[PDB]
């Protein structure tokens, strides 16, 4: 029957049938070592001569790399095998041959040579493996807030920033956000999350954006703490294979995975930074009142063995929507977390205004138009009640646990202002 | 403890604690009947005169709707109790009251007054038994496709069609599909779908993209068959609640549970519809080569109690990367899935080109460039092998599975040519 080489293990000293591609091959006496990928893994492929006919040993010579194939053979369990197990080839069918050489070679090229040849570089073991943490990261968020009562709230993408021509003279603008409308959704389903495309490194990302009722501040970083611990557990449990083919240590993963994240006001992150800014050459002082630079921003990051939560800074630096925090009016309830290992901020968010007035005179204050903010303020003219809500970023939460150089890497086909193909 | 009204069964007879809202009020004699929302569904409490003190009586008299509120009570077992059960009251404390009149009394306005007040709206009976259907599908689209060996493959929002304005001159376009980059990551991870919004009724929907390594036109035809009935089977068990607030029939649902839909050629579809027509004074007759009209696709779907298949098109209304039938040059091998009840077109899929001058010849014969294609013509050099894919509408299928009059009413902030608020 047909498998996978994923489901491999279920199958072991039965006939089967592979598909898929000859991904490596190499010889030793009379076996040849064909390494296979079928989409869902890699496995070796032997093909005994004497012991299959000629024609198909010779057959397995004849093979370059990105050869499309049909194998049937024994499955095999075998701990000198990689994987573990191995395909005794019995019988094998090439489907189609490379049309041209096939652009990558094994352990050959640079960074930027494989993204410019994205669409078969993922083909590869180390987006494959990249590729599949970010499916399992989009699965276990919809499990983990499926489970707790959360409503999957999709906001919607043109807005009336990126500008985009519709029919006739109109126009309208890519979102960079969801969460004010997710609002709505929270004063509707109590507690939500968008999980789509937001556009701004990368011009386009996927944000999950939850919002949740009568949720305070503090219950909002309990809530993020909660996710990414969950998240990073997920990936050490069930894709400990692909962490190992990227090379990444778990060690370094582990503390995220057990939660007890440190916390810092604003006050203390800057303190802490112009501390560490004196006994190190290549991190510069952080005037207070000013947003971290990205020295500032990794050295706080490398500070500790997992994510660290920054919150309640200034006003003047934050947003229009942020509730002020009550025992100091300058500063807002808003929180950044950030990845260790110099990743920084995967989360954004904050505890929203609650009050009528206060957010009327913060839209003024903002110096916005209020009519177009007219259905927000709806949201505090009926039923308002406190509420927070943040936005993790897909890609860097991928990069960070991958351990990948950039964030391009983590989605499989990257938009930025320098190259936005294929 | 606090507790949501989706739980409220595994509760009887235990003191607890609502945070909510007033959504509607009615009394006789000594009893105020209060029904609260609380975002996960609507509950009957009673606040009984003399049983509760007098403050609390008159405090519950004193409600407008959507007053957010916190309750605290005994959950009570009740068939009496619409639910099965309600709150007897103990203690009630109003957390705000509306500022205005709440612009959405029950039973009272049409619904365009609704949708332009969409943001509050979404949280009436109605809305939010559509929403949690949608939350339901994109669970279970997830789960079904996660339990196959689907990988989750994010496609490209930008493209090098609405046009967006980039940094300098540089212009992109919205994805009306995510189909061609889904087809390189198909041969890289064998199964794969997107999960995203697309741009072309609505500006804007959310369209489920699968593409299969090595599939068929005819297994392609019955994997949509499998996760049509298997949505519909879904929402079935699982939100027969919210399926009953929307007034909807389980039964002209039940045979889509089943499968074995019917399918027919493009010939016969024409053939069959050109039939109807005769005797039929309100369907207009199908000249043989043109796409289905309107009235055509609505007198297709009524013909039949689950969806229909509608496979084997002209060519010369296709898209040029479709497989061309091998026993009939003018068609390809395509189909759109039909759903019943004149809500026509919820998939629409294909077998695509796997050789690779093939592909050449028809990217030229529908004047096409060449060079912007070159990416995708690399799929067909490297280890090409025949596969398949599709795309649902997420829209047109929750529209048809609660019985929506219009699809706006599927997504929760719908964009249109005619209204982009709020």
């Amino acid at each position: 029957m047909r498998v996978f080489i994923d489901e491999i293990a279920r199958h072991v000293d039965q006939e089967v049938e592979l598909r898929g591609w000859l991904y490596q091959r190499r010889s030793k006496g009379k076996i040849h070592f064909l390494i296979l990928r079928d989409g869902t893994g890699f496995l070796q492929a032997t093909v005994v001569q004497g012991e299959v006919p000629e024609a198909v040993f010779r057959e397995a010579d004849h093979l370059p790399q990105e050869t499309a194939l049909r194998v049937w053979g024994r499955v095999r369990e075998d701990r000198r095998a990689p994987g573990g197990f191995e395909l005794a080839v019995r019988d094998l069918q090439v489907v189609s041959r490379p049309q041209g050489e096939y652009p990558i070679g094994p352990k050959e090229h640079g960074i930027d040579f494989l993204m410019d040849h994205r669409h078969l570089w993922l083909r590869h073991r180390r987006p494959f493996a990249v590729m599949r943490i970010r499916d399992e990261l989009e699965r276990a968020i919809h499990e983990f807030f499926g489970e707790r009562g959360f409503l999957r709230f999709d906001a919607p993408i043109l807005t009336p920033l990126f500008e985009v021509e519709l029919f006739d003279g109109e126009k309208a603008y890519l979102s960079q956000s969801g969460q004010l409308y997710a609002e709505a959704g929270a004063l509707a389903f109590a507690k939500v999350y968008t999980f789509g495309p937001t556009f701004r490194h990368l011009l386009e990302f996927w944000m999950v954006e939850p919002e949740v009722a009568f949720m305070t501040h503090e219950e909002n970083m309990a809530l993020q703490e909660e996710l990414v611990s969950f998240l990073v557990a997920r990936v050490l449990e069930r894709r400990s294979r692909e962490l190992e083919m990227l090379g990444r240590d778990p060690k370094a993963l582990e503390p995220a995975a057990e939660g007890h994240y440190p916390r810092l006001t604003y006050k203390e992150a800057v303190a802490l930074v112009n501390r560490i800014a004196q006994e190190d050459p290549e991190v510069p002082p952080l005037p207070y009142g000013e947003d971290f630079g990205a020295p500032h921003e990794a050295a706080l990051s490398r500070r500790f063995d997992r994510p660290v939560f920054v919150e309640r800074y200034p006003a003047r630096i934050k947003a229009f929507y942020m509730e002020p925090d009550p025992e100091d009016p300058e500063l807002v309830l808003n929180d950044d977390l950030l990845a260790p290992e110099g990743y920084g901020e995967i989360i954004g968010g904050s505890q929203r205004i609650h009050d009528l007035e206060l957010l009327r005179r913060k839209i003024q204050e903002f110096g916005l138009p209020e009519e177009v903010y007219d259905w927000y303020l709806d949201l505090r003219r009926f039923g308002s009640v406190p509420h927070s809500g943040f936005g993790l970023g897909l890609e860097r939460t991928v990069a960070w646990i991958c351990g990948l150089a950039h964030v391009r890497e983590a989605i499989p086909f990257p938009r930025m202002y320098t190259r936005m193909r294929p």
